[PDB]
């Protein structure tokens, strides 16, 4: 129903970002965002539109990682992603 999430493969770091990056982000126009970190696993949940990019997995590997990345990370990619050359997206509705 709408709920979608984000998962990534970072975490740690995260919570605390999503916290200063999202916390209150997400609780402007966003009614209420979950925030899950499983050591290597950055697991978001929002209900409505959130971001996520695969630049950063290149310049660890610097290979498909944009992708090769948003594969293994998008896993929870549940309302698809939308991808910008260079970041993607997931959302529901249109």
């Amino acid at each position: 129903s709408n709920a979608v999430v984000l998962v990534l493969m970072k975490s740690d770091e995260i919570d605390a970002i999503i916290e200063d990056i999202v916390l209150k982000g997400g609780k402007a126009k966003n009614p209420s965002i979950v925030v899950e970190d499983k050591a290597g696993f950055w697991w978001i949940k929002a209900d409505g539109a959130i971001e996520i990019d695969a630049a950063e997995a290149g310049e660890l590997l610097g290979k498909p990682f944009s992708v090769y990345d948003l594969l293994i990370n998008v896993s929870s990619t549940v309302g698809r992603a939308y991808t910008l050359g260079t970041k993607f997206t997931i959302t529901s509705e249109l």
